[PDB]
């Protein structure tokens, strides 16, 4: 059952996973529309849809984390790291950011999201609003971990395990796949937050100048800069498979070491590294699962850390194809090549030199343990002229270049609502009519950018939904959709010189 | 009707407007009675009052107006039209083909500058006709505006008219001797409104997408937008220029073209036709009983001056680059701004050109100069060679421990400590009736700027700031290096809209 997995008695009992899904078929769309390719992930017992045990998916999801991936040989890994290090040195400076205050890290914790495996409930449950600080059990828990970290004792890299309840593509549901959610211990998140938050900030402020695109505003001149940067290279757009489960511990350890060089030395930094770089321990019920490979989605700064991992990987891959054709590589990989990454989602715009051997770059990449494909699950990965990133398709429009949100991602928001957990996606959903309205006004503003043929498809669907759900929409008017989108845009720029 | 006046072609305006503002607002800081090592500037000559200089008020209004009589050689029509097509089609690719709808009367009115002169046919600032919450305007002004709006909606365009004055600022001493003050053209509010209704939507489209178009107007030099500019220079040979006397070397035919380019990106409508009609017309500047018509140039103070100016600059550099190529018998197939990298803020610019273009760049300059322009050589020492040190809008792009920054010119910084604005007066010497609150803000900022240069040379500005704070009886929190740094950082991180709002 749990046997043949690095499983052990945790000495606690954390409780089972939630049953059901928060997803309801809409009141206006009781029956599966043709073209719908997504449906809630499999939720165990109670969907007459498939016969899966929840705990089955868990263990299945967990198999990758059960042993390590090949990684990158330590000598090559080290060269790669100097490319990743020197490059970002040059855009965020050699400055070392001072660590955060206990109160400072605290108010940055996401209040809507679990305290992890040592304290039940969400973080928000223990926040005193009048005092503007955490209180009670959770407070005690943080204080002590904070205390031990100042003494150079690291916190435990522990997670409350669960499955993401979300919309997934149908084939993947049929297959019995579902994604893992690693709810990290509030203490560890705090320690990590205090250490790297200033570094992460600098990287985000500068996006997309650094291959670490986290927090990129896809609906601003930020996107235009990104698009612009692909000019005069061979474009490859990728979306690796199961990225997080394919990460190598020694690479994550390198990334953390890089993040570390931009933070000023402090016990808190040391424990942040010690913690996030040792094996993950996911709890469920009375047992824990100690990972032997992989990065848990839901570790602090997983997106930032993932992207630096990605830089490392791709730099190593390029440095290795040049070596086995006995050509030297002249300068910085991120100067010569142009890279944009967000976790396993990326765009590589490489120089003719590189592009010519791009075949062994992939061979090197897969050999490390990664699975590259082919955004547009395009079954075979080629150069392209159509940039695709974070489910957007860069497109010229009457307003200039826009990142078009994948139409399925848009339309699906009309057929399903996120609401109250239940075993019956066909039951009446309890929902906030005010908020649903806004949600769909957003969707329309987004569809507007697709041009009036595909917008009409959406308006049609929208009008019908608005009726069925008893909502009045505005952006159901095409001129309306455009202007709201545009205000978002203008929007994501700060004008006249500030000082 | 048309008589002379110390060399000036001028004509009775009918209406009186009265003379322009008496005196200067600049006093020399009580902590700095004696001139300081490397002080370059001082307040503009202002005549009536000024015991320093023996120029009159109406003397140097002539020295400012002098150029605008002699029209400039300009760009020959055939080159012009071609250069236009390069400019137009390039800004199409980064702002799209869409046509922006004209502003409604109230949006138009809302953006009219409230601190500012009323034009030459209406009295007082625009504020002396506005009441907070009643939505609109009142008085003679509301009438003036309302007519122009209907006359303009029926194709009858307003008048390209201005109330001439004299920009009171600190200018180089060498220039202040040569009788020079810079002119200020206060614009008839009615005209400033019609243009607004026509173009604000386009100007915004350009600004919001900065610096991806060589129209830098609006750029936040203290944000990532600067870092982008900096990257866009890598790979070219870099020339930095700030052109001498830009506004008065502008060519009516160039200006006209720019405006049609602007028009291309607005939906066609009487309001638009009108603004173009007015703005390409010769400008005339009323000062009391007389007025002066321009036979060439640009009034510094026409609505959208910087935007239009910068589109002008695109045309000039494109035409001159494309001319150079012709005279070397080398084909030039691409669009100018995809091949070369340009940034312009009216007069000041940075050219990052490809090697081929660099090798014939002398002759580029020769072309520009031949259209009646006067290029220098931004960094005070000219020629006028390729640099590695980007300079633009008083900023030198420099690697720092916090990544690249546009460092404010130090002499631009330390100067703020030696002088202060306040009350109109005949002296820059006498004790001022100034506002400690505003002054304190200004210096704190100056410090926040100086901190980007690093500790050694920041400390010299601290030195200055201490001594300044004593003579002036102030307290300056950014006298601490970390505070200045913190307040800079505040600005800079606050210049980038993150966790995907949309």
């Amino acid at each position: 059952q749990w046997k043949g997995l690095p499983v052990v008695k945790s000495g606690l009992d954390v409780g089972g996973m939630p049953t059901g899904t928060r997803y309801h078929r809409s009141p206006a769309w009781p029956e599966e529309q043709p073209g719908e390719t997504h449906a809630p992930a499999p939720f165990g017992s109670g969907d007459k849809r498939y016969t899966f045990s929840q705990t089955e998916m868990l263990v299945n999801g967990l198999k990758p984390y059960t042993e390590p991936t090949a990684g990158v040989p330590p000598q090559l890994l080290s060269r790669a790291v100097t490319h990743v290090r020197s490059y970002i040195e040059t855009i965020i400076g050699t400055h070392r950011s001072p660590v955060l205050t206990y109160h400072q890290a605290c108010e940055l914790l996401e209040r809507t999201t679990s305290c992890g495996p040592f304290v039940q409930g969400l973080k928000g449950d223990y926040w005193d609003e009048e005092q503007q600080q955490y209180t009670g059990v959770l407070a005690n828990h943080l204080e002590q971990a904070w205390d031990k970290a100042n003494k150079g004792i690291a916190p435990r890299n522990a997670y409350k395990l669960a499955l993401k309840d979300e919309l997934r593509p149908i084939e993947k549901n049929k297959a019995g796949k579902r994604r893992l959610l690693w709810g990290c211990d509030a203490a560890t998140t705090l320690i990590a937050t205090a250490a790297f938050k200033a570094v992460a900030t600098r990287l985000q402020v500068v996006t997309p100048m650094t291959p670490v695109a986290v927090g990129i505003n896809m609906d601003s001149v930020q996107m235009q800069v990104m698009n612009d940067s692909l000019k005069g290279g061979v474009l490859y757009c990728l979306d690796y498979s199961k990225w997080d489960s394919t990460q190598n511990p020694a690479v994550t350890a390198a990334s953390l070491a890089i993040l570390e060089r931009f933070a000023e030395p402090h016990p808190i930094v040391s424990c942040a590294i010690e913690a996030l770089s040792s094996p993950a321990e996911g709890y469920v019920n009375d047992i824990k699962f100690v990972t032997r490979g992989g990065l848990p989605s839901g570790m602090p700064f997983t997106s930032v850390v993932n992207s630096i991992n990605h830089m490392i990987y791709v730099a190593a891959a390029i440095l290795q194809a040049y070596e086995s054709h006995n050509v030297p590589y002249t300068g910085n990989v991120f100067q010569v090549e142009t890279i944009h990454t967000y976790g396993g989602g990326c765009m590589y715009s490489v120089c003719p030199a590189t592009a010519s051997i791009f075949h062994t770059v992939l061979a090197n990449l897969t050999s490390y343990g990664l699975k590259p494909t082919a955004a547009d699950k395009s079954d075979a990965i080629k150069p392209t002229n159509t940039p695709v990133f974070l489910k957007r398709t860069f497109t010229q429009t009457p307003h200039g270049i826009r990142a078009l949100l994948d139409i399925t991602s848009i339309t699906r928001q009309f057929y399903w609502l996120k609401a109250n957990r239940t075993s019956d996606p066909s039951s009446p959903p309890a929902f906030d009519r005010q908020a649903r309205s806004a949600q769909l006004e957003n969707a329309l503003a987004y569809a507007s950018q697709h041009g009036p043929v595909m917008f009409d498809t959406v308006r049609q669907i929208a009008i019908k939904t608005a009726q069925g759900e008893g909502l009045v929409l505005v952006n159901t008017n095409y001129d309306q959709a455009l202007a709201t989108y545009n205000a978002w845009f203008i929007g994501g720029t700060v004008p006249d010189p500030v000082g």
